[PDB]
């Protein structure tokens, strides 16, 4: 599971 | 902007 | 399962 | 999944 | 500009 | 997962 | 900007 | 500008 934002 | 998965 | 938006 | 905007 | 993927 | 904006 | 995974 | 991945 993983997530990223900018 | 963002993204996620599992 | 996964998702993304911008 | 992928997304982009500008 | 923005982008994301997962 | 990855994301970027500018 | 930030990201996390497990 | 910003970016992240995991």
């Amino acid at each position: 599971a993983g997530a990223a934002a900018a």
